[PDB]
RNA sequence: AAAAAAAAAA
RNA sequence: AAAAAAAAAA
RNA sequence: AAAAAAAAAA
RNA sequence: AAAAAAAAAA
RNA sequence: AAAAAAAAAA
RNA sequence: AAAAAAAAAA
RNA sequence: AAAAAAAAAA
RNA sequence: AAAAAAAAAA
RNA sequence: AAAAAAAAAA
RNA sequence: AAAAAAAAAA
RNA sequence: AAAAAAAAAA
RNA sequence: AAAAAAAAAA
RNA sequence: AAAAAAAAAA
RNA sequence: AAAAAAAAAA
């Protein structure tokens, strides 16, 4: 390979955009009372510990939790996820149990493509309900 | 396709990073004085106005030049570009020229391998000199 | 296959090296504190312990690391490393979980070509942060 | 062929560059003492001897070295021949020996590529020992 | 690829030459005033500004010419070449004109191989005559 | 080639070795005298100058020898190496001689794998004769 | 190749010619006023500056015309050529137009087979008009 | 893709 | 169409 | 790549 | 039929 | 196109 | 085996 | 790779 | 190009 | 025969 | 017919 | 990849 | 191996 | 199965 | 015969 610098031979002045948008996985955990529903908020996902606090908006494509702590005694972890959305809400409760009481538990879920409009700060991904006081998310996301 | 949710059957908790790399290219302009060579610094390139930020190296890979205003009276634009080292300094001259004088002068350089190591925001990417009292570059490079 | 001596036919004196290079897998475990950064210092590498006392380079390759004793009651083990260097610190943080409680966590990290440059005692190789008091970690390494 | 100049169809005014890179292969000697290194500046290399006095800084990719004077009684010539870097030095000791006294005794060594950075004139480039009191060096290169 | 130095058997001393031949393409301007043909000096090619001050002869191969400022109002701008050689010049005037106001004019040629002997400072390349007051050139040409 | 740091998706903790075997050869001198057998000790291979002084046994696989100073006048020089082994000395006087009076004479012998055993500081590998005062040896081994 | 004379086995006195034809592309501009169609000589080919001087006749293949300065103001050029012909002038106003006002205008027209007769210098070419106050042509001919 | 100069390689 | 970064997939 | 003009060649 | 110069062409 | 003499080459 | 110089040949 | 001398083998 | 040791990889 | 750099080219 | 040791060979 | 229920399609 | 975002390329 | 380092080999 | 959703399967 070369191992010096050579000139490019550029053209034009190209098309640029100093503020692009970005394909992301994003990881944090919220905390969840026994027997409470628990909003999270499209807000956490706009964070200066993400690389995102410039953004708005997102686009949300989909949505996994684990159990982040471990479960009350004698019980195995479960998590259960509602699908929230400006346009009307779901009350599907889909639900990961572990058969181990050692483990995690897990779930996720797919957005499709007609329900992959923007969301604000202010907007609800969805609804968590746990036996564990914390759950940890991964969601994944177009920041636009 | 799908016109609902449906589940994902997740299984066990992923490698994730919160604060990922990111391959851009960056736009901004600099101000060049007739007669003086300007030294480009490295940190032009974090800013909010690029979501950049966060970051505190970069790894550079090619630099572009164009001029950005017009030049003086009789004179057709030119843009030289010298490539700047932490490990030693170049003293290539890459130059272009317009051969209209309403149009652009434009150049460019390519780093190779073997030199791209991180910079920080006190290190400086090139000197610039050119006839017009504005150079707008392109860089391409490597957040980290 | 002979079951005695044999000549050889030696030929011109060869060219000969008394001290060469050699490529290793090191592993060693550091003493980390609860919300704070450990920096690995590359002097770690160097050690009798290791039959590579008579080094004082090293070009790393990768950093694999894992937690070490038991994590706190209820919490499931973590480990996040965020690569530093010479030449500008990176700002990501790999980090691995366990997904069962008795078990350990683990993540790593490659170094590209362009960053293989030697390291010295005094310089550090990675920021380490978990919720585990020890972590453990194997580094494929050049010793030259 | 032809025999009389004939026209060229020029287009644009292309990119230029006076000042080019330049890959040279550079003979050199250096004084050496018995029992005592002597450490090789990389400023041996810029100088007009060599037409290569408006370079600052070098990229070097191989060294090869051969005594250069006759051995002291009874000895075959030897050289040895320790890498140098900015990064951490090396600890290996390169060695080619004669088998005829009053043959030059001769080695070399590589750079990898992801040590080849720029160096300047107060940087060295290696150490040399030998029983002769002059070794004859060429240094390939890359100028820039 | 190799991470580290390594070995290489070096034979015998080779052929080497401190001083070696550079096949190059020079840029530089000439002021030229109307109705005058001047004649282009070969000691312009020996200078620092282009690392060729060791030289002290060269053979050149093709001369190209560009307009450098805007020709007089009205006008387009144009630019002639006429070939001189030390065993006799040519009669040629080779002729670019610019079709766009705005656009610089160009021309070149070739010397064919059996003109292709040396000049020194004291020689002349070829005669540039033109509307404008400054004509750019780039010869392509054989330092020895 | 990737020009960043990248995650590596670790799994469990590996089966490690901080001490490791390590194939060599070993260059080193011995003093002889006239008309005397030197008998070469496996002590001479355990060394900080080679970086072997952590190991304590080594397995022999072959031995070469070439005489290292000059001869008595008149005379060409010879080496002779006769194998020594714990469960039984050989007889065997292996002999190479120079057929150019300025040149080294060298010879070796190969270990089959029957005999190839440990060999400790205190043990000897072989017997050298020569009539020059000194004799260099390069030993292939597998420290352990 | 051969790098000596040699000789030639020359044989009868071939048929000989002091004062062969030649084709030509012929190029020189006229003034044109506003509104008046100017006739174009053929006496205007026969020149010392196109080395044309020993002839006499030539037949014309075709011709080709640029406006030459620009054109008034809020106007595009424009180059209008009529044919003429010693045996009767033909009424075609071939024309061209500029799309850019900083351009010239071109058009041309051939001459057919049947129509390529010679002419002398007191013949005409054809009848130019413009907008412009000088057209460059360039006549493809052949000198006999 | 081919050619010249410098450098390197099997 | 191939290469690199983030993402998702069989 | 083909054609005209001048040169040269097998 | 191939080369070089000047022209012209797809 | 082959042979001899001088040169050069892979 | 190919090329240049000189010779000779079909 | 093949031949001789000593040994072993299917 | 094949075999050993250490490293890495699918 | 392939790779780097400087030049030239279709 | 293949292998080890010693010798010789292309 | 195949099957059952609901929905849709050529 | 395929798809999407940013990057670079023929 | 492929690559790097050290070793050995045809 | 192919596509979506709920179930079952190798
Ligand atoms: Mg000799
Ligand atoms: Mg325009």
């Amino acid at each position: 390979n070369s191992n010096v610098v050579t000139m490019i031979r550029a053209g034009s002045y190209p098309k640029v955009n100093p503020t692009p948008t970005w394909v992301r996985a994003i990881p944090f955990e919220v905390s969840v009372q026994s027997g409470i529903a628990f909003k999270v908020p499209v807000g956490s996902l706009f964070s200066a510990n993400f690389r995102t606090d410039s953004f708005t908006s997102v686009t949300v494509m989909s949505v996994r939790a684990w159990t982040q702590l471990t479960p009350p005694v004698n019980e195995y972890s479960f998590v259960r996820l509602k699908p929230l959305f400006k346009t009307g809400d779901s009350t599907e409760e889909f639900e990961g149990r572990a058969s181990n009481i050692n483990t995690r538990a897990s779930v996720g879920y797919r957005i499709p493509t007609n329900l992959r409009q923007n969301t604000v700060a202010a907007d609800n991904v969805c609804e968590v309900r746990s036996n564990c006081r914390q759950v940890a998310l991964v969601i994944s996301c177009c920041f636009n």
